[PDB]
């Protein structure tokens, strides 16, 4: 049965609802970004109307195998009409192809969902600033004081320092940067960009690349393990017997490795800097965890809310446990007293 907070109420539309089969009065399904709990259930055999951007639609055709029919990709930033009903994408500074969405009612009341996002000053300068919202779907992932992060910037930062300076004292030093599906492209392209090096990955991987529309893809990326010092790998091989493995397939080529871990958020963040960040090492490796986020800090979620100042706030995340729910309203209560609205 689909959740109540992936309905949108007054209309046939879901976001985010693919797992349920065919949900009673949908005529539409909105598909924020393709990550993998998000879109899960989606397949070739799929014969309903989704909505999406142009990047999550070309995934869908290439990666899912979706017939072409039933993509519907709308542009960012522009007022579409789908079913009788108005509606906009906005970047939602998560991965490639995210999108929030803004849902006008009939009845005159606008809906934000924000999908996954990382809330930013620069939200405040789109068509979001032209209305008054009423409802807020929020991604409340880090919805806690103690998750800090530095910015993304920050982050890549350290990790091309780091890399440049390996490399530049032991030349065949190898980096790998683990991954998932999509999301946190930056970490391994600006770190290759320092480098003057390509990006060795699979098949499959080298697949989704293709449909992000990023500049000269093909010019930066290969699946020639052995043209490349800097590698790709799935996130759970970024371990010590893993990448020793890994060492073993390159046929004496590189004598050390360099890995990165670009996780959410690590708890050694509250009393230590981004600077002060030290590698686990056994021999020849060592392994770097980097909390490159692309979800909103606590703080970052606050400022979001206290400039929309929405009549009502629907958590999309830790709403499983009566303790998650409670400690979420006891935020929205104080960012409310505190801003006045
Ligand atoms: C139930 O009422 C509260 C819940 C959380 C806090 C946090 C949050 C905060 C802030 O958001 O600036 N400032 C704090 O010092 N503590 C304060 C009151
Ligand atoms: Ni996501």
């Amino acid at each position: 049965t689909c959740p109540f907070y992936k309905k949108i109420p007054g209309t046939g539309f879901t976001v985010d609802a693919f797992q349920y089969g065919v949900v009673e009065g949908c005529t539409a399904y909105f598909l924020t970004h393709f990550h993998s709990d998000h879109y899960a259930g989606l397949s070739k055999h799929f014969t309903f109307p989704v909505y999406c951007s142009e990047i999550t639609g070309n995934l869908l055709k290439n990666k899912l195998h979706v017939q072409e029919q039933y993509i519907h990709p709308l542009p960012l930033d522009t007022e579409c009409i789908v079913n009788g009903v108005k509606v906009v994408l906005l970047d939602a500074n998560h991965c490639p192809g995210a999108v929030m969405i803004l849902f006008y009612l009939p009845n005159g009341t606008v809906i934000l969902h924000t999908g996954d996002f990382r809330a930013d000053p620069s939200m405040e300068r789109s068509l979001l600033a032209d209305q008054k919202v009423h409802m807020l779907y929020l991604d409340t992932t880090y919805c806690s004081p103690e998750y800090t992060f530095p910015s993304q910037q920050e982050v890549i930062r350290f990790a091309i320092n780091t890399a440049f300076e390996a490399v530049t004292l032991n030349p065949h030093a190898l980096v790998v940067c683990g991954t998932y599906s999509i999301g946190k492209e930056k970490v391994f392209l600006a770190i290759a960009d320092v480098l003057g090096s390509k990006v060795g990955m699979s098949q499959e991987k080298y697949k989704t690349l293709q449909c992000l529309n990023i500049p000269e893809i093909n010019s930066l990326i290969t699946t020639d393990m052995c043209s490349s010092l800097v590698h790709l790998l799935p996130m759970m091989q970024i371990n010590f017997k893993g990448l020793q493995s890994h060492l073993k397939k390159c046929g004496g080529k590189y004598n050390q490795i360099l890995a990165f871990r670009p996780t959410g958020w690590t708890h050694s963040n509250k009393f230590t800097r981004i600077a002060d960040v030290i590698p686990q090492t056994k021999g020849n490796i060592s392994i770097y965890g980097i909390p490159y986020s692309e979800h909103s800090s606590y703080l970052e979620m606050k400022r979001f809310v206290q400039w929309l100042k929405p009549q009502k706030i629907i958590p999309t995340v830790n709403v499983g446990t009566w303790k998650s729910r409670s400690t979420m309203e006891k935020y929205f209560r104080e960012w409310k007293l505190e801003a006045g609205y």
